[PDB]
């Protein structure tokens, strides 16, 4: 009854705060304390969710590297007493989005996954992002769709609706697949299965989430490979 | 100097007329002789070339299935003495070209450039049609792009600059390869590199093969990893 399930990347297939993280001190050396950096990134991520949210009120779509970049810039100046960084380490920091690398169950999930069900991404991120964050995180894709391809971003209906009709299927033949409950609620008010993600460190050790209780989305799951065993894909 | 490279797929990366010959034979039976049928497809892609070339020059999209789907329908009524289809067998084998195989180089070479390159598809196919023909050619790609993205086919310009926006990168960082050498003057045009692959059978043993001189395109070669070679990639083992 599914032929294609469609995917969150950022955070649902990927560990952007450990990535961030580190490679924000591999850029910038001993000028910055670790528990420094952690809290930039984690208002960094904070300043991102919020701005998509003024744009989707908006009914508009920008760049999502100039949104990283431009909260970057605003964070800078904010903690600039206790480091800097020219505007060649800004690009270089704000490539690090692009660098995302992916939970150790990925992989090996959308590959078990490929045997009953066509695979694709639904990023918020732009295309060129998530086809380098492909690379990072090792993700294999029959294809690759962003909102920069609709003009807008999730949870709006032109999204997921505009994934179905490029992959020529029916929205009701669409499962989603995410670590985020409102882009669940998204996918089902245009008729897509929804299946959760648990992703505990995805904010890290002290982060908080709103809980998930099961029978809420039609699966409910702690990796991708379970999944696809949930979904009767065979194993290796 | 290059980022990323862009194909062409049906014919270039695909052998789609003995994809469609046994297709076609498999779903209609003794309704229709091996050289009846040939020469059908050999029409078939014939008024699809015809159809896109008059809607470039309309400035015009439309879906290619439906492309193929209208002029399959006129050539059954040409045909219509030898043998006829239903309704459902035309969707059946309009769905031939969304089953394309690949030529054997295919996998191989394009795993090889990944190493340094982006690989992507450039196609006039829909995007769900290439999609299709992903699991029938076993392509893998970072991106899958297609006209009905940028609601217009190849040549026109948009297309390939459409392309480089979405892959983040210039036009002059793309290297178009292909089969077909309308489709690399074009990327030409628009500042990209040119490949062009020969494909002496694309169009059956008896076709008739595009000529390409030494010094038209950048490179000129016989398989994708030939071409990789030649783009300084790492052999695989």
């Amino acid at each position: 009854q599914f032929r294609a399930l469609l995917f969150d990347v950022q955070g649902t297939l990927t560990d952007f705060r450990s990535t961030l993280i580190e490679h924000g001190l591999s850029i910038l050396g001993d000028r910055v304390d670790r528990e420094l950096w952690e809290e930039l990134v984690d208002q960094w991520r904070g300043c991102y969710r919020d701005e998509l949210d003024s744009l989707v009120k908006q009914e508009k779509w920008r760049s999502v590297r100039a949104v990283y970049r431009d909260s970057l810039i605003n964070l800078l100046a904010k903690f600039s007493d206790s480091f800097c960084a020219t505007s060649a380490e800004v690009e270089l920091l704000t490539d690090g989005w692009e660098r995302l690398r992916s939970w150790p169950d990925v992989p090996s999930g959308l590959e078990q996954l490929r045997s009953k069900y066509l695979v694709a991404a639904l990023t918020n991120a732009d295309f060129s992002a998530i086809v380098n964050v492909g690379r990072s995180a090792k993700l294999q894709w029959d294809a690759v769709l962003s909102a920069q391809l609709f003009g807008a971003y999730k949870p709006h209906r032109s999204t997921y609706e505009g994934a179905a009709t490029l992959l020529g299927i029916a929205p009701s033949e669409i499962l989603m697949v995410a670590s985020h409950a409102y882009a669940l609620e998204a996918a089902r008010e245009v008729g897509a299965g929804t299946a959760y993600v648990r992703r505990p460190l995805e904010y890290g050790p002290t982060g908080r989430t709103e809980d998930v209780p099961d029978g809420r989305f039609d699966f409910l799951v702690d990796s991708i490979s379970e999944l696809a065993d949930q979904l009767g894909c065979p194993r290796l």
